[PDB]
């Protein structure tokens, strides 16, 4: 398998690239918002 590894290294007010298989970018889009005020996951949460 590939090795995913995206970009991922803003202040946290949006997602280049999620994949905890390198950044912590999966973090955004997940469930919950967890930056400055919660756009990592907005266009996520809403189904």
């Amino acid at each position: 398998g590939s090795s995913r590894c995206p970009p991922g290294q803003f202040r946290c007010s949006e997602p280049p690239g999620a994949h905890g298989e390198c950044y912590p970018q999966d973090w955004l889009c997940d469930g919950h918002p967890d930056c400055d005020d919660g756009r990592d996951e907005w266009g996520c949460g809403t189904s």
